């Protein structure tokens, strides 16, 4: 029962063996759910559920630096459903971010912004009610 867009601050931005955790689940009719990891103003990872573009079900990942979006990464493979609990699981990793969605493995994202201890906040936003979003180290 978090309020959406949610902020999360990762204090001291993000490192290898840092696990984000997203609990909630997709409302009924759900358009789009966004994940954005900031770096002040640009976005290092933006991580992009929509549920109807051009009637298909899409992950679009992208960086958005200067307020200019780069080229996507785009992925057909789709776990949320309408109306059903997830759970969102980012691990940072050296050269990636590592997602996996209810325990099965979805994506990785090459990191295009490299100073990853600037990259310390997390919005969450879009068609969801959110459960909890934390970090551990593992
Ligand atoms: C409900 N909440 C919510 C919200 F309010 C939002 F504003 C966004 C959102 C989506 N985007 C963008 C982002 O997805 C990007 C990924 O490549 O594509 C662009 S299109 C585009 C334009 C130029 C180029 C060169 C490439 C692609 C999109 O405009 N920015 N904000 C969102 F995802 C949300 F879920």
């Amino acid at each position: 029962p978090l309020i959406v867009p949610y902020n999360l601050p990762l204090p001291g931005g993000v490192v290898p063996r840092m696990l984000i955790t997203i609990l909630g689940t997709v409302k009924p009719n759900a358009n789009r759910i966004a994940l954005d990891f900031q770096r002040g103003n640009d976005v290092a990872f933006h991580f992009n559920p929509r549920f109807n573009e051009n009637n298909r079900r899409v992950i679009v990942c992208n960086t958005k630096l200067d307020n200019n979006w780069g080229r996507e990464e785009r992925q057909s493979v789709f776990p949320f459903e309408s109306g059903k609990p997830f759970k969102i699981q980012v691990l940072v990793e050296p050269d990636h971010f590592k997602v996996a969605v209810n325990d099965a493995h979805l994506l990785q994202y090459n990191h295009r912004v490299k100073k990853l201890n600037e990259i310390s906040k997390l919005g969450i936003s879009g068609d969801i009610d959110l459960t909890s979003a934390s970090y551990t180290m593992i």
